[PDB]
């Protein structure tokens, strides 16, 4: 046995302090850095550990031992995300029922059913990137989340956002980004009874109805139609769990949605900045995966096995990830009293969270050159140890949109590499947003057309 190291305390607030930040994730990566593999975290009422070791990871990751815990901030985006999958207990009735009922749909084979969709906003961004004027310039975080919200629009309930024809979001998207802004700040808010707060409680609870009054609205016209486009919707409101033989209810196909636009918005958009970062700050890199992008990419439009015949691409994508997880962190609970790793005693309900990114920099599995962006380190993925790699969470648990959000980026870097040469014009200093995720904000580049067409 012994006792874990516990960054600096602030007296009766113990650790809390250290995340009033605007880049608390960021904080945490310098504690784990300077504390090792595992710290304590207190805080008024409460206390997690914090692990950024393969070594104890890989333990964590045991599901006879370990169950998902919903973090503080899932429990605050739980107010509008509900019972969907995400801010949903694994002995929920609700999470086992939607898992059976949509798992078949977010397969790889159901990724042919999307492709058509996808390249439709895929040629919109194509588009609007091959008619800037000379020395324009891009706004890649921008651009990256006005395509991955249309696309799971476009696909979750055959809605259009029309991202590509505003500067304004959408007002669903106005309300979805203040009810996620308010989550996150409540982690850091000191005393929250306050009457100063009481604006942002009425503001809330106006989001929370904008939200389910679109969803809601969405749903019932569907029912009433009968139309049956082959998308999520389709599928939620026809399909039967085998288990209990009930489909989902209106009420969760709506939270089910609401979590679908949640990911959209915030993940891959964050995987697709920090990739094109990553290559414009090694052209080597983009100069091998733009070869591949030419290719492959004989046709006008990308084909279905075109996207899969992109391997360099996705060793890209996995590299970014492995760097920049845009979803940073996921938290356990003890199932039963255990000791981690030989040497720390935790009781039945004891609560982890896993620090991804820290993960992702164990030299004793990635080696001496961590910080390098060298995505041929995914070139034999049968040589990663269990549980070393861990950008979509774990078990179950996992992100039920990995090949979607894959199939996605992979078809959408592809062209990008295939239609323009990319100019880091500002010499961009990485400055990493902290919402949900992790973006990388301010990050803009030149795109020269190389004047192939659609
Ligand atoms: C995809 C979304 C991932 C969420 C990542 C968590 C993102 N938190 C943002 C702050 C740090 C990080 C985290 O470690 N929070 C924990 C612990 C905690 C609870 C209450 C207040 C502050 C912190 C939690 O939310 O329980
Ligand atoms: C971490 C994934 C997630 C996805 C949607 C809503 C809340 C959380
Ligand atoms: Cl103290």
């Amino acid at each position: 046995i012994k006792e874990m190291p516990q960054p600096k305390t602030f007296g009766e607030l113990k650790n809390l302090p250290l995340l009033n930040t605007d880049k608390p994730v960021q904080a945490l990566m310098k504690i784990a850095d300077e504390l090792g593999e595992i710290f304590k975290f207190e805080a008024p009422g409460r206390v997690t550990r914090y692990l950024s070791s393969q070594r104890l990871i890989k333990e964590a990751c045991d599901e006879s031992r370990f169950d998902k815990n919903l973090s503080q901030a899932l429990k605050f985006v739980r107010d509008f995300a509900g019972d969907g999958l995400a801010t949903s207990w694994t002995h929920e009735k609700n999470w086992k029922k939607a898992h059976n009922i949509l798992l078949p749909s977010f397969s790889q084979q159901a990724m042919k059913g999307y492709h058509a969709m996808m390249v439709d906003i895929a040629v919109q961004l194509v588009q609007k990137w091959e008619r800037l004027n000379a020395d324009e310039h891009i706004e890649v975080p921008e651009d990256m989340t006005r395509l991955t919200l249309d696309t799971i629009g476009l696909c979750g309930f055959n809605y259009r956002f029309n991202s590509f024809y505003r500067d304004q979001p959408h007002p669903f998207i106005t309300s979805m980004v203040r009810a996620l802004d308010e989550a996150m700040n409540k982690l850091q808010r000191a005393n929250p009874d306050d009457p100063a707060y009481d604006e942002n409680k009425r503001q809330f609870q106006e989001d929370i109805k904008v939200m389910n009054d679109l969803v809601d609205k969405i749903i019932a016209d569907r029912k009433a139609s009968g139309e049956q486009s082959d998308d999520l919707l389709t599928h939620m409101l026809n399909g039967k769990d085998p288990e209990t033989g009930e489909p989902l209810d209106d009420e969760n196909i709506r939270y089910q949605i609401i979590t679908f636009l949640i990911a959209g918005h915030e993940t891959t958009s964050g995987l697709l900045s920090f990739a094109l970062y990553f290559l414009v700050k090694n052209p080597h890199v983009l100069q091998k995966a733009a070869e591949e992008a030419a290719r492959v990419l004989v046709d006008p439009v990308p084909s279905y096995k075109q996207v899969k015949q992109l391997k360099y691409v996705g060793m890209v994508l996995n590299e970014a990830l492995r760097l920049w997880p845009t979803a940073p962190a996921f938290s356990l609970y003890a199932k039963e009293d255990t000791v981690l790793g030989g040497e720390y005693p935790l009781e039945k309900g004891d609560e982890l969270m896993v620090l991804i990114p820290q993960l992702h920099r164990d030299k004793t599995i990635w080696g001496d050159d961590v910080e390098e962006f060298r995505p041929e380190r995914f070139e034999n993925p049968s040589a990663i140890p269990q549980h070393a790699f861990k950008p979509f969470g774990n078990g179950q648990r996992a992100c039920i949109g990995q090949q979607f959000a894959l199939h996605e980026a992979t078809l959408v870097l592809g062209m990008m590499l295939k239609h323009f040469d990319f100019e880091d014009h500002t010499n961009y200093e990485l400055d990493i947003k902290e919402t949900l995720t992790l973006k990388p904000e301010g990050f803009v580049v030149k795109a020269k057309s190389k004047k192939i067409p659609l």
